[PDB]
């Protein structure tokens, strides 16, 4: 099972200087909840921001570098590699990996910030028409969690 799992700006932002440029702890919380005990697939620049391997699932990376190989995580070096991965496949970013995957997913979760961030790296640009709405919830505002966010689960027309 192949899913697209994204957090993006109203102007579809998702990264800026190798960061997020929000904090919302209850969205890596998401994260943490659709991914544990399951796949991360995610390009070289995302795991180098990420610095680790995420706890408890499946963490691989795709990058060119053949030197590449990381304690706790699984190397690939061709998207086509994604498809011989078992179970559910949740393509993590960045914007390479968005734009090479986003026609191949069956569904995506997409966190939808309610906000306008200065980025560097984009989500590409996606249609309604194209995409039907399993699901869409409103994420808790609190202390910690201040800006206005809605969990989307879309699933391919
Ligand atoms: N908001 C969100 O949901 C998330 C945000 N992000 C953000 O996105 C940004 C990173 O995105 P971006 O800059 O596009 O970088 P990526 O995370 O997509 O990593 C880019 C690298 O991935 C490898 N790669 C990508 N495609 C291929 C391929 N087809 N074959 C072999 N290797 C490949 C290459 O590594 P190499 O050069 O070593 O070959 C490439 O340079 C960061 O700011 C990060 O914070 C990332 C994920 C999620
Ligand atoms: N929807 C979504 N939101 C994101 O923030 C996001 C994304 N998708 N895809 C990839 C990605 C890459 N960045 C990061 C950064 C930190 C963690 C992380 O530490 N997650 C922990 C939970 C931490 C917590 O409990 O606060 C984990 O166990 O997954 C994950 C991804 N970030």
């Amino acid at each position: 099972t192949l899913s697209i799992l994204v957090a993006h700006d109203l102007q579809r932002v998702i990264g800026f200087e190798n960061q997020l440029p929000w904090h919302l702890p209850n969205d890596l919380k998401h994260v943490k909840k659709l991914s544990t005990g399951h796949t991360l697939v995610m390009g070289r620049k995302t795991f180098e921001s990420i610095g680790k391997p995420l706890p408890n699932r499946r963490n691989v990376v795709l990058t060119s570098d053949t030197s590449f190989n990381v304690e706790g995580v699984d190397v690939i070096h061709s998207i086509e590699d994604i498809y011989q991965l078992p179970g559910h496949v949740f393509i993590f970013g960045g914007q390479t990996l968005f734009e090479e995957m986003i026609d191949k997913v069956d569904d995506m979760y997409i966190t939808v910030i309610e906000g306008k961030f200065r980025g560097d790296t984009f989500f590409p640009p996606y249609t309604f028409e194209d995409w039907e709405v399993a699901s869409s919830v409103e994420g808790k505002l609190d202390e910690k969690n201040t800006i206005p966010h809605t969990f989307l689960h879309l699933i391919r027309k």
